């Protein structure tokens, strides 16, 4: 290792620019060694098979990587960086090229083990399609105890799953029908207009799901509809497990989902709500679901889902809890 | 029986999802009975090199692709079917032709079929012209609210009818009036002095980006349609998609910065929608070939599900 | 004839029609169940089956738009390729999350058709590579002791369970559907095989010929020397076309490109001269993906590729 | 000037050791024309597919601009004078008959005004054939055609109008050109229709094909048709469709397909024909840069000039 | 004339009853300047991040070019006789230092010459600020900066010598400006460094970030710093970098991320200060139009200086 | 670690106990002593005439080589069967290009005098480095003599735009760093050079051989004639790959395309027969532009370059 420091202009291959007055996510970020985890740790979870879509979100999770890596870890709101120590990469769960339903158990297995293993470690989930929320949430569940969901979606996500299997848009009914999460405490913001079936719709009201609309949103604004009705489900739940889809952006914010259309919610808007949100009491997790870096404008939508990712370490860098 | 086997193309279905797919049908000649769909496939018209002419088709795509389903009115926006009437021929070199083409089709179609509500896909600007006059010749007085940044009231010696001109046309030929010919969106930067004058010059409703900024969009169609709309027998809806922002609107060939965001078109859609004798609405200026994906042909396609949604309501 | 009344109104979508011109979408016909008379094409848009990310199954789509939109007069026949029609079956349903009851949908409806349509010359467009075990096994079961024209640049021998889309060969030759000694490959490539493939191939005797053995004998004179040998061994033969067997420059859509393969008019004109053969049971196109491709370059090679096949069919001596 | 690090808006890197064609070729100042001299006919909307045909002369200039402009083989420049670009052929932006009247009468004008100007024309789609060669058989005289070209290009006029795959059967009907004066050279497998090569036979047009080509070579074949129709003709046009080419090296093309030249053989093949006695003029058509991978296709097309320059320079 | 069909090569659709910036714009003879001119700065390899830049001085001149040069705000034109193009600055190909020393050179002789120049100035990258800015104080007077930016751009000069990053690290720590002389608006969370914001503190910089401008408002936070520093100085020089931009209304920039201002906040901004008195000039940085859409960033930054053209015309 | 059997590192494809890729092979450079080739990356490209990112494909190339098969079917066995070290990428100054040039001379001599076994695999980065790393070449090992694949003469003068990409074989050739006599220039084109700089490469004796006469004679024996010549004049050779040599259809990715150019498979034969001469000191790879490539074609193709490059090298005595 002076072997090669010998050497003063020969570097690692793939190095960038060097700052020393400079302190971005990759001065922070460790792959993991089995070492004990202590709060947020980041993992992937490359599934984009189940898509009813043709979907190239399995290259999300190294793309939003890529984007978290590059941005500073400097908040000017905390006059601190959001990582005080360091964040592990725990790495990626495997995913069977061929079969859908073992890459679900591989992921269930996988975050079962690791949730109960390192009690301490909060997951900072890099989907993959909106498939995997059925594996991540139910290990939560089944791990921690009785669990709330905020789920950020245009759309409901209650899809039957005969059709097309654990497809994308089944991940809720599966979790509703079984019984893993209760549907008052599912709390549905940003649910828009054309976006959903009318079945669907009603699945979810049958089950007492929360749905807030992009009207109701809109009318009311964001955060103080979630003000309205986190307090009430908090009181009924252990913990709470954060899952943003990122198509309930607005299609010129998030180019890059599967599903696009105008209507949605605009970023900055979304980064204020994880934040919000990621401040709370027992935070058990968050996850990153449907982009699509193959479908994106440059990488914009990885950009933003690594924001979403610095505001969440933000509210919980600020937590009392 | 070859149950695995399945017609070429067809994808993914879905018992509990109704979309509009499901509802769209091709025409065969049946009456028809409210809103129907029309392609008009027309762009070498333009100033711009346009890929407009192809609109139709990904317009077409994005609405199929949609659910019918609203949730603020607990229904679909269609009730039993909504026929595809299929375009209007073309001509592959002379323009002329083509305008022939449209007005003499459209004009005969609203004749044949008194209750048909025209749902038209352009196809470049230069299309309202035919549009309209087979509109305001078959229906009587009309009304026009034109979604613009732009006035469309250029001079036609020095580039034929070209999509610039449409509204010079209707005025000069008195096929409408100015002062029933509602501007909505007209932009800082976007226009000519001399246009300006033309369209003051024949008292156009003129409300600019600045004066909807300040006031906002529904307020100030609420201020001045009621007006227009008691001294006219029906009211068509020209939207010409540049009118919105370059963001949220990549595909049209005339971008820029300052424009009306999406949600905003679509509630000020659906306001009107809702009122009485709506003879139609006409989508023009989405580029497939500029867009980014499908963006503005799926911003499009909302434009008409909000109309739809805009005309089931009217009842109520 | 309602519409007559209406002389300037078209079908949604429909294009500048030229009186004196034919193309393939003036005869391809929707099937309908009627009794089929050789050639009709079928597709099977698999591709999550894929090792590599591929929208493999959107190929048949826009293989048919570059077919339609191809003239159907071949100069060097005088006559249309096709005479009177050209079914277009459909595609095989392909479960979009259940892999191998696709395989089982591809190899069932497949079986089916062959039984029922015995004049039936299936005109295959993939879809992805694996399809060809599924596809391959329906002939050989249904026509007989089949022999197989492989242009790839890979072996396609990949292992059937550690990690399935270069594995069809290696199902097909390890159920014996096929001997390898029927199996012939065009146009493996330097540096796109691992050796313990290679071994396994030569190990069943099939018959390898690289790009360096092509471009030193020309591919016509290795075809015109090894195929007659091979269909003397066999019933029928089956022509699989991998299009990654083509030079990157020339199909810049397959997910597998390189340098040094096969340029597409060499590739057409052995696909003719195979087509003209003696009982050719079938022809596939695998590996295209629009999603990659520029424009549709690779699509329109492929639509191609039928063309060529097509216009052999039409020329054979038998 | 009094600011030494001031340039004009846009310069490019300078080389004083290096003369790009840049350093040749300059505006027409009306001069007397003696020799090749650039003209543009920027016209698409005659196309039967959607191009942008019409930004084809813009990007093939630039592509030549930025070149060489010396041979190594010639060991000089092949323009070591200048190289005038006479400019842009008016283009109606609607009336594709108007616009090919600007064409013929410009074309007639400037070569009976200038005899010794041998045009070299950047197109603009197949349509401008007709004018072009109308220009300059009705100038020069009985005129020699060698049309490299994937198609016949004798579609019908009725359907289309005069579009971009029409030409031929214009000149040929109109009695512009005779068929055994015209030779065709790339004629594609699968590119054509019975009706229409029955048409070019009836009119005794040289058909090879690429299938006779491939068999004998390009060069080979153009030694032994050429010299045949040179007996029968006082001059030669040359009309480059750069479809000819393989879609691997011309992906610019509206109509692209396997099995077509490579870039290098019909350098080879233009030249060899630029060097003949009583070279007339050459035009460049189908170039889109709107479908392009970068400009390959401009590229492309900006070496079919350099060689015919080349091969003029080379005549004795 | 002549040829009555011949025109300039690549010319465009000319309407009479339009006067876009095209017609305004005149390549620079030499003569006294008075009021705005352009002046192109092509140097981008100075970044950090790849960057295309350097080719934005050309995409920015197409899209102003291309605009209505009218204001309906103004009832009339933005600009009344000419608008002169300086040209570009020699960037040489390799020395980025060198480079700088050019931009001075040429900036600080041209405010000399021409003491009713005003700059409007468009880049290249933010490096150049160092060089504008430095000239503008040297040659005109006490300078404030508004600075409309992301970024703090005070970073360490010996990581990288003169990026794009550094040029108000060395505009302070040379105190060519003084802090309390500069005003950055819309730094943006997450977009700096705790060391790069102490630097500013230490220095008295007038910092506002998007957080507090969502709360204030652009125009409310300008209208309340502005005229304390104007007390203080001289002049007032703006500096634009666009990826102050939110990512959707600008994809063009290399710094992309959400939470930016948007298109239609910065122009009224700019609109504003360019009213007020002493207006030195103006600098549009960052557009690099390699990683744009269409040219939406460059049409955006075009808009900037029109805004800021309206902005100057309407103040004594 | 592997408590957890289905958690893998990230970005972790699935691997085929029976396939062996070129990442297989590939280690990261410890310090330790190089026995043979090595990879290095030169992330130059602002020292571009044209606007260029050939500054990323040291990063592209590498990836495509890295999931390429080792195996040489005409060898019947692996292009490697050690390992393969990366060295990794010289420091290039984000500002300063002679700066730059003079990191890469230094690292350069410094690397081939401790590692005397050192045969490098460089990867560009603009053709400019050329000048630094033969030099390193030439003041470390001797006598050199340069076979450049390009369709340009880069004899370039340096006043103009400073140590550019088109000026490498004057700096040269002007320091003596070389003899012309000893440069051997193959895929001169057409149109693609000028007057004066064919006049300074021909004044210096470069053995110049263009498209025109590459494709009357065929590329391999135009090399077997002039070769033999220069090796008898000369203690080793270096290979210059510059891509755009190649034909545009095949090297979409090159900031210079053009038509008439060289094809993929005539320049893999090429590298491979020369590559099995004695005394090969190295090769490097320069021009490729990701950035303007379709898909990473141009980068697949350099990665072959330099596969066809170590299996002529395992062929070689
Ligand atoms: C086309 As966009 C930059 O508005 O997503
Ligand atoms: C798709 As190509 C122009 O590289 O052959
Ligand atoms: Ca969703
Ligand atoms: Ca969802
Ligand atoms: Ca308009
Ligand atoms: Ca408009
Ligand atoms: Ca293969
Ligand atoms: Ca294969
Ligand atoms: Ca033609
Ligand atoms: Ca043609
Ligand atoms: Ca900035
Ligand atoms: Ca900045
Ligand atoms: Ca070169
Ligand atoms: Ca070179
Ligand atoms: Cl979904
Ligand atoms: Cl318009
Ligand atoms: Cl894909
Ligand atoms: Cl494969
Ligand atoms: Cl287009
Ligand atoms: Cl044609
Ligand atoms: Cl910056
Ligand atoms: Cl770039
Ligand atoms: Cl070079």
């Amino acid at each position: 290792s002076n072997a090669m420091d010998k050497y003063p202009f020969l570097r690692e291959a793939g190095s960038s620019f060097k700052d020393r007055d400079v302190t971005k996510m990759s001065d922070l970020i460790a792959t993991w060694d089995g070492q004990d985890i202590k709060g947020p740790a980041l993992i992937g979870v490359p599934l984009s098979k189940s898509s009813i879509s043709h979907s190239g979100a399995s290259f999300a999770p190294g793309t939003i990587r890529q984007a978290l890596k590059h941005s500073s870890a400097y908040s000017a709101e905390l006059g601190e960086h959001v990582v005080s120590e360091l964040l592990y990469d725990l790495g990626d769960i495997d995913i069977h090229v061929t079969d859908i339903v073992k890459s679900h158990h591989h992921i269930f297995q996988t975050m079962h083990a690791l949730l109960s293993d390192h009690p301490d470690w909060v997951p900072l989930i890099l989907g993959g399609d909106n498939s995997i929320s059925y594996s991540t949430i139910k290990a939560i569940a089944q791990t921690k105890g009785t669990t709330a969901v905020i789920q950020f979606d245009a759309h409901h996500d209650v899809r039957n799953t005969e059709d097309g299997g654990p497809t994308n848009g089944t991940p809720f009914r599966r979790l509703l029908d079984e019984e893993i999460i209760e549907g008052q405490h599912l709390i549905q913001l940003g649910i828009r207009e054309f976006s959903n079936s009318q079945a669907y719709e009603a699945y979810a009201k049958k089950h007492n799901v929360n749905i807030h609309t992009m009207d109701m949103i809109r009318e009311k604004g964001l955060i103080p509809t979630i003000k309205e009705i986190l307090p009430v489900v908090q009181d009924k739940t252990d913990f709470i497990f954060i899952s943003v889809d990122m198509d309930v952006l607005d299609q010129s914010h998030a180019p890059g989902c599967p599903a696009i259309g105008p209507g949605g919610l605009y970023t900055d808007e979304l980064l204020e709500a994880v934040k919000y949100i990621a401040q709370q009491p027992n935070v058990a997790g968050i996850e990153i679901v449907e982009v699509d870096p193959t479908l994106d404008f440059r990488d914009m939508t990885s950009r933003a889902a690594a924001h979403v990712l610095l505001h969440a370490l933000k509210g919980m860098k600020l937590s009392p809890f």
